[PDB]
C-alpha cells in the first residue's frame, strides 16, 4: 500500500514500513508540508502509517475539491476515532448525518440571529477592559490568552446558551482547555493514526479519545442549561438528547480556544509592530470618537481592522491544513485520484508560499488592502476552508475576535515585555500554538 | 439671490452667478472646459451655482480622501439627487442613505475574484463572435463604426454574466435591447427638460406626480418585461440568483427593485464598456506605435493565439497601461460628487449643509502640475516604474471610498479580454473621414462628436 504514489507517478519522501512519513512531524505538519512544497512542486504525496494522503496545490484543482466535488466525492474528513458519542457531531458526521446538521445549525449564524448577540457580547468587552486595567495600572506583564480566553467562554456560552457565570477559575475554561492535548509524542495519537486499524476495537470497547470525565463535565452543563440552543430544542420537539450536546462541545471549544488563540496572535504582531497598532489605533478613534460603543455596523466598515485580522490568519492558520477523503475513483483537473486517498490542502504552506506572496515571512497587513486585496487567491488563502463544509463561524468568529480587537485598542497600548518570546516560536507540537504563552505590557491611554 | 452670495461668504472664489441661472450658461463649452478654466483662474478650490444649488469643487488630494473615503458613511454619503426618476429612485447609484447601504452590500457578491474567474470561458464564446464579425468588414476595405460592434460585445456580457440568457445569437444586428438601451437616458443640455428641471427644482416633486421620468416609458417597459421574462429560473450563482436568493429569504428586496438594478447593471455594461473600447481603440489607431508594442506583449503572453485567461490578463502589464492612459484623458465619469448632509469642518475648511461637493476629475486629470504633458497620449506614466509619482486621489476613473465603481474589476477584465482577442488577430488604422484629432461632445455626456470609425486589416 506504499507504492501508491510511486504507481500514479505523483513525487513524494519515500516512506517507511508500517511508519511511512510520520517521522518527518518531528518538525511539526507546517515545516513538513513547506519543505515538500518546495522539493517536489505543485502535487506530491506522503504517507501517514498506511494511509496515503495526496497533498494538491493548485487553486483550480482546490476548487474541484472543496466546492465543485464536495456533496459528490470529497464529502468526509479524516476519519477520526475513537469518538463515542461524539460521532454525530458536525464536524465529525458524514454524508447524510452532516448535511441535516449542516442545515439545522447554520441558522444559528443568519444576520438576524448574529445581530442579536451584539448587545450580549458588548457586556463582557467592559470586563476584558476591567480586569485588564487592574493588571495596567501595575507594572505586571499580562498573559494574554488567559485574560482572552475568559472573554471567550463568556461570549460562546451567552450567544449559544444565555447564560452568565465566567468573568479567574472557572470550571468551564478548567475543562474545555484539556479537552484534547494532540501531543504527537503521545504513543496514543502516535499510534491510532499510524496504525489506524485498532480503532474499531477501541470503539467496541467503549474507549473514546476525548477524556472521560471532561465529557461528563459538559455532558451534565448542557442538561443543566432564540438562540444556539434554542434553535435545536424545538427541532427535537430525530436530534437525541445525545447528539444535541456534541454540538454544543464544539461550539464551546471552538468559541474559546480558536478566539482567544487568534487574538493573542493579533496582539503580539501589533505589540512588534507600533506603527501598525497605532494606525489601528487611530481608525477605531475615528469611526467611534470620544471611545463609542462599538455597534454591528461600525465594525464592518473599519477597512484596516479586517486587514489585520486577515493577515494575521494568513500567518497564523490555525487549522494548518484542509483534509478531504475520496470516496470514489476521480479524475479531476487532469489528474485520476483512487478512491481512499485523503486530499489534503497544506493551508500553513500555501499561506507563505512565495509564488503568491511578496515578503510571505513579513507581517504586513496592506496585502488586504482594497487596492491589493485583488492578487488574493481564494483558494490559496483559506483560513475558514473553503465550499460546503467550510467554518459555519466564520461570520461569527470574524464578527467575535474584531469586537474584542476594538474594545481594547480604544484604552490601552501593548508593548513587549523582554521576557516575551521575540520571534514568536510557533509550538512543534500538534495544534497551532506558541511555544512560551505571549505575555505583553499594557499600557493605558 | 442669498443663496448666490453663499462662496462670498466663506471667502470662497468663483465665477459671478446670474440670478436664477447661477452658471449653467457657461456649460456652453461642457463641464470640461468649465472645470479647467475656473481650476487656472481661481486655483485649488472655487465655488459656482447650478442654478441655485452651491457646488464646491475641490482639487486636494487630502480633501479629495476625506469626502470620499473618510467622511463616506458619516456626511459625504449620498449624490447629487437626480429625477423625476419614477421606481428607479431604488437603483443603487441613486438610492440614499439606508438603503443604498443594503444594496451595496447586497450586490458586492456579484464581482469577487471567484465569480469574476467563471466569467472568462462565457466572455470567450463571445470573444469568437466579436473576431467573426470584424473578419467580415475586413476582408473587404470599408470603415467599421466600433461602438456598434463593441455595443453588441458589451450587451452579450453582460446578459449572461448576469442573468445566464443569450439574447444576441451570433447578431441580430437590430438586437431590441441595445436598441433600447442606447436610447435610456441621453443628458443633452440643449433639451429644455434637463436644463429646466435645473432652473424649476421644485418642479420635481410634480413632474413624479404626473408619473413623468427622465427615462423613456417604452424603454423601461421593454426593460421591465425582460427582467420579469428572465426571473423564471426552473445556473450558477450569479447577478440574477444574488437577488432572488435573498428575496427567497430587514426585508426584503421587491420586484420593482430587481428590476431597477439590473437597468443599472445592463446600461453600464453596455454603455462604459463600448465608450471605453471606443477611445481606446482610436488611440491605438493613432499611435501605432503603442498598438505594436501591445500586439507584441500579447503575442508573448498567449503564442498562437491562445486563448486568454483570468491570470493572463492581470499579467500584461502594458495592456493595463494602456487602458489606465486611456481613462486618463477620456474619463467617462468626468465629475465625482458627493452632497454633504450636515456642517463639517474638514482639512480645516468649513462647509455648510446642503452644498454639492464635486471634483473634477477631467480637469485633474490634465492638470501640468501633476502630469508631463496631460494632453499627450503616453502610456509610459502608468508603468511600474513611474507609478510613484501618481496620487490616487488625483487619478480617480472609477471613484474612491465605499461608493466607487462597483463594477470595476469587472470592467477592467472584460475590456482587456476584448482587446486581447482583437489585436490578436487585426490592426487598426485610421481612414481620414475618422475625426482627428477627436472632437469630445460639448453637450452633457462624455462622447465623441463623430463616431470612432477606423479601417480593420487582418493579420
Ligand atoms: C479564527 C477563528 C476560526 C478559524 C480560523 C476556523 C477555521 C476552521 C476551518 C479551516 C474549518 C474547516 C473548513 C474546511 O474543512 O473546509 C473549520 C470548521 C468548523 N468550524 Fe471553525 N474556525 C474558527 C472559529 C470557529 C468558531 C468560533 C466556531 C463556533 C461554532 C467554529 C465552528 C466550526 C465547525 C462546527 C466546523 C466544522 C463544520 C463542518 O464540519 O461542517 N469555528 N473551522
Ligand atoms: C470603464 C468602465 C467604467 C468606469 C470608468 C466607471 C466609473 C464609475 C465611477 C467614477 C463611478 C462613481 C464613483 C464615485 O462616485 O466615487 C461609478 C459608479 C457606478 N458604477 Fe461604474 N464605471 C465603469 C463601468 C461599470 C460597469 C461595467 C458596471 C456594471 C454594473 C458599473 C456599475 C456602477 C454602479 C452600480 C455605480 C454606482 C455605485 C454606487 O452608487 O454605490 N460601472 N462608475
Ligand atoms: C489532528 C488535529 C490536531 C489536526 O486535529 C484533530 O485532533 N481533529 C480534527 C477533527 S476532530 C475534532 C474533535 C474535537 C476537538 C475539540 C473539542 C471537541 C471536539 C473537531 O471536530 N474539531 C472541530 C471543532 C472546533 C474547531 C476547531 C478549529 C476550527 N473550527 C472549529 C480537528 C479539525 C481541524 C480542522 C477542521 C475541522 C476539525
Ligand atoms: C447626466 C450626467 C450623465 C451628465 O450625469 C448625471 O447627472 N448622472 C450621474 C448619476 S445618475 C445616473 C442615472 C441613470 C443613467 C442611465 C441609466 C440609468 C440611470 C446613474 O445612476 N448612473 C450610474 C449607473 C451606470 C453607470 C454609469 C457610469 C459609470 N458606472 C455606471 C451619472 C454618473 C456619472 C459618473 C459616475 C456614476 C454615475
Amino acid at each position: 500500500s506504499h507504492g501508491l504514489f510511486k504507481k500514479l507517478g505523483i513525487p513524494g519522501p519515500t516512506p517507511l514500513p508500517f511508519l511511512g512519513n510520520i517521522l518527518s512531524y518531528h518538525k511539526g505538519f507546517c515545516m513538513f508540508d513547506m519543505e515538500c512544497h518546495k522539493k517536489y512542486g505543485k502535487v506530491w504525496g506522503f504517507y501517514d502509517g498506511q494511509q496515503p494522503v495526496l497533498a494538491i496545490t493548485d487553486p483550480d484543482m482546490i476548487k474541484t475539491v472543496l466546492v465543485k466535488e464536495c456533496y459528490s466525492v470529497f464529502t468526509n474528513r479524516r476519519p477520526f476515532g475513537p469518538v463515542g458519542f461524539m460521532k454525530s457531531a458536525i464536524s465529525i458526521a458524514e454524508d447524510e448525518e452532516w448535511k441535516r446538521l449542516r442545515s439545522l445549525l447554520s441558522p444559528t449564524f443568519t444576520s438576524g440571529k448574529l445581530k442579536e448577540m451584539v448587545p450580549i457580547i458588548a457586556q463582557y468587552g467592559d470586563v476584558l477592559v476591567r480586569n485588564l486595567r487592574r493588571e495596567a495600572e501595575t507594572g505586571k506583564p499580562v498573559t494574554l490568552k488567559d485574560v482572552f480566553g475568559a472573554y471567550s467562554m463568556d461570549v460562546i456560552t451567552s450567544t449559544s446558551f444565555g447564560v452568565n457565570i465566567d468573568s479567574p477559575q472557572d470550571p468551564f475554561v478548567e475543562n474545555t482547555k484539556k479537552l484534547l492535548r494532540f501531543d504527537f509524542l503521545d504513543p496514543f495519537f502516535l499510534s491510532i493514526t499510524v496504525f489506524p486499524f485498532l480503532i474499531p476495537i477501541l470503539e467496541v470497547l467503549n474507549i473514546c479519545v476525548f477524556p472521560r470525565e471532561v465529557t461528563n463535565f459538559l455532558r451534565k452543563s448542557v442538561k443543566r442549561m432564540v438562540d444556539f440552543l434554542q434553535l435545536m430544542i424545538d427541532s427535537q420537539n430525530a436530534l437525541s438528547d445525545l447528539e444535541l450536546v456534541a454540538q454544543s462541545i464544539i461550539f464551546i471549544f471552538a468559541g474559546y480556544e480558536t478566539t482567544s488563540s487568534v487574538l493573542s496572535f493579533i496582539m503580539y504582531e501589533l505589540a512588534t509592530h507600533p506603527d501598525v497598532q497605532q494606525k489601528l489605533q487611530e481608525e477605531i478613534d475615528a469611526v467611534l470618537p470620544n471611545k463609542a460603543p462599538p455597534t454591528y455596523d461600525t465594525v464592518l466598515q473599519m477597512e484596516y481592522l479586517d486587514m489585520v485580522v486577515n493577515e494575521t490568519l494568513r500567518l497564523f492558520p490555525i487549522a494548518m491544513r484542509l483534509e478531504r477523503v475520496c470516496k470514489k475513483d476521480v479524475e479531476i483537473n487532469g489528474m485520476f485520484i483512487p478512491k481512499g486517498v485523503v486530499v489534503m490542502i497544506p493551508s500553513y504552506a500555501l499561506h507563505r508560499d512565495p509564488k503568491y506572496w511578496t515578503e510571505p515571512e513579513k507581517f504586513l497587513p496592506e496585502r488586504f488592502s482594497a487596492k491589493n486585496a485583488d492578487n488574493i487567491d481564494p483558494y490559496i488563502y483559506t483560513p475558514f476552508g473553503s465550499g460546503p463544509r467550510n467554518c459555519i463561524g466564520m461570520r461569527f468568529a470574524l464578527m467575535n475576535m474584531k469586537l474584542a480587537l476594538i474594545r481594547v485598542l480604544q484604552n490601552f497600548s501593548f508593548k513587549p515585555c523582554k521576557e516575551t518570546q521575540i520571534p514568536l516560536k510557533l509550538s512543534l507540537g500538534g495544534l497551532l500554538q506558541p511555544e512560551k504563552p505571549v505575555v505583553l505590557k499594557v499600557e493605558s491611554r
